[PDB]
């Protein structure tokens, strides 16, 4: 559905980006820059808001469910790599909460 | 009453179908950290959550909104991801359940 894909692009992604905690998720985790020796090894499918945004712009997704899967991968990647109480985890959870709320207002 | 309809859906459809999934069994009761010999689980997982706790809260009309129940579901999953490691079987198992959760959430009656 291009309608749901449009909502994910114009509402969900925009609103997550506006959130004050979005900045660490705004581009791929650059494991060389951040000195994370194991990240590319154990996180099999890195994902971020900018990749999702480019894919929606390029009409890469066929259904909204594939775009939603990328959002969930971005969040679970962060939980899987990090530890409870980490600040990055606290930011991801606030973003996931917002994501979960805006999905509840998805049309169709 | 719109919250009630969505909570009925969460109870009778989403929770039921996750429970039916072959990978649901480790999530059907709270993680028993004593039984499982997990010395740090209760220390670092601040709000443990499981399918039986959610089932009981739905049966006891504990939630006021569907969003509060959805929060417990997400807590169940992120707890698992946060405590465990990428590639763990329990993580693969939660990811399958989480995918089903999002699929059934997509058919939630907009009320
Ligand atoms: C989602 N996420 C994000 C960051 C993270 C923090 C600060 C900065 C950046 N930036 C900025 C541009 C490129 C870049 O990588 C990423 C991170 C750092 C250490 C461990 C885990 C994570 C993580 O899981
Ligand atoms: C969600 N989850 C579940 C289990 C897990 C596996 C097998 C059995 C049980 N059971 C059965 C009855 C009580 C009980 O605790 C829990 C687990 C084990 C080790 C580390 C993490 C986890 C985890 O994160
Ligand atoms: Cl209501």
């Amino acid at each position: 559905s291009t309608n749901q894909l449009q909502y994910l692009q114009k509402v969900v992604l925009k609103d997550l980006w506006k959130h004050s905690f979005s900045w660490p998720f705004q581009r791929p985790v650059d494991a060389v820059k951040l000195q994370l020796p194991d990240y590319y090894t154990i996180i099999k499918n890195p994902m971020d808001l900018n990749t999702i945004k480019k894919r929606l712009e390029n009409k890469y997704y066929a259904k909204a469910s594939e775009c939603i899967e990328d959002f969930n991968t971005m969040f679970s990647n962060c939980y899987l790599y990090n530890k409870p109480g980490d600040d990055i985890v606290l930011m991801a959870q606030a973003l996931e909460k917002l994501f979960m709320q805006k999905l509840s207002q998805m049309p169709q």
